[PDB]
């Protein structure tokens, strides 16, 4: 036949994620291909946002907190339709701080843990801590976490005072400054007797999306005399001699997989002392997004009333759950229907009815992203 009949494709995906300023002009893109005339639509969480256009983009052109969210479109032509795999825009942005002042207390030689002021913010800001306008950096006894919580270990009379933070937004270069955490040391100036080790900040369950360029377990341990104090780590009960940073707190695993996933634990101990060391520890999960095992040839041809399998089959951690489309529309696979999905993943479709004809696109899903994959059924006389 004389007229070109190649049904869309996507030359490229979005990003799973991107962050953009309120207030700027966005631009999102649907990179189809195909012949033409091709047209689109687009979604929002899933709501249909737009009529079918020409146009292949999608503008924004003041962006606020409530057009945040997951945006896909869906394109067509002649021959059929796909939907896209979506993206998630986040909108940046940074409040104030609105808890206002607190008073806090330590005994002599415990440790004081002093939670961050909360503040309204995308993505989480840059946290410094100050104390009389000097800013309070890592050292022998003070630890800042993860979660960028001040630990003052063996607190004596002069580490009182107040404690404020100050919250830097990368993203649209916002600067505030807290309201002052007061902190008071109590029973001050007896003898400074040795105090038994004890983890603080213990390691959190962690998770991580393959890809990430590194995860860190955390373990801010306490004692008296602190120069005495010394933290190991241990994977598989063996003492683990690379990776770790940050006075013995942290340890960092590069490039995960799940290789590396297990239990990693923490020892608090104390050198030249007779006092029982302590441990604790967390478990590391590293998930994998969906990847294609099996991907269907791009075109399939089946005889009316005959019946075809359509093959997809991915793999991911967690296993992914597979998700078929017909041009674009979710396909009912209940019984008293024509459509069986396979354990395998692959949509097996009897009884061929010439309306079969179009575009089978299948989606692998789970918690660490999305994958998507096609095909062009045509059903013969
Ligand atoms: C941290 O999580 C574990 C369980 O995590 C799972 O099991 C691991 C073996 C590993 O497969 C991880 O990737 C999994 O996500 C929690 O362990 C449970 O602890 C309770 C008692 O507290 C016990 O009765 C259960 O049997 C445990 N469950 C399993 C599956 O082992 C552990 O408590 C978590 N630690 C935290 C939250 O601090
Ligand atoms: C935030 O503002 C204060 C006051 O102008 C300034 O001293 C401080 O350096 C600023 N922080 C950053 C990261 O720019």
């Amino acid at each position: 036949g004389a007229q070109d009949d190649v049904p869309p494709y996507f030359k490229t995906e979005p990003v799973r994620t991107q962050v953009r300023l309120e207030g700027s002009r966005l631009v999102l893109t649907c990179m189809a291909e195909g012949s033409w005339p091709l047209e689109f639509k687009w979604l929002h969480n899933n709501r249909e946002l737009t009529r079918f256009s020409l146009e292949y983009r999608y503008m924004i052109t003041s962006l606020d907190r409530t057009h945040a969210g997951f945006y896909r479109c869906i394109v067509r032509n002649r021959m059929g339709a796909l939907l896209q795999r979506q993206t998630e825009v986040q909108v940046a942005y940074m409040g104030s701080f609105e808890e206002g002042e607190k008073r806090q207390s330590v005994n002599h030689g415990e440790a004081a843990v002093i939670r961050a002021p909360r503040i309204s913010s995308f993505p989480r800001p840059q946290v410094t801590w100050f104390r009389d306008g000097r800013k309070i950096p890592p050292s022998s006894r003070i630890a800042i976490t993860l979660e960028n919580t001040l630990v003052i270990l063996s607190t004596v009379a002069p580490d009182a005072g107040r404690y404020y933070v100050q919250a830097v937004n990368d993203k649209n270069g916002d600067n505030k400054t807290s309201q002052p955490i007061t902190l008071a040391v109590e029973n001050v100036g007896g003898p400074a007797d040795p105090i038994a080790p004890t983890i603080i900040i213990p390691p959190k369950n962690t998770s991580v999306v393959a890809g990430t360029s590194e995860v860190t377990m955390e373990c801010v341990a306490n004692a008296r005399p602190l120069i005495k104090l010394h933290i190991v780590w241990k994977k598989d009960g063996a003492p683990l001699s690379s990776g770790i940073s940050d006075y013995n707190r942290r340890l960092t695993i590069a490039n995960p997989t799940v290789s590396d996933a297990g239990y990693y634990e923490c020892e608090a101990m104390l050198r030249s002392s007779s006092v029982a060391p302590v441990t604790r520890g967390a478990y590391l999960s590293v998930l994998e997004p969906p990847q294609f095992v099996r991907e269907p040839e791009r075109h399939i041809t089946a005889e009316m009333e005959k019946v075809v399998d359509i093959p997809c089959r991915a793999k991911g951690v967690p296993p992914p759950s597979i998700t078929w489309y017909k041009d674009a529309a979710l396909v009912e696979v209940g019984k008293l229907t024509r459509f069986k999905q396979r354990s395998d993943g692959g949509l097996q479709i009897s009884g061929l009815l010439p309306d079969d004809t179009g575009m089978l696109q299948c989606f692998a899903h789970n918690a660490a992203g999305e994958a998507q994959t096609s095909t062009y059924l045509a059903v013969t006389s």
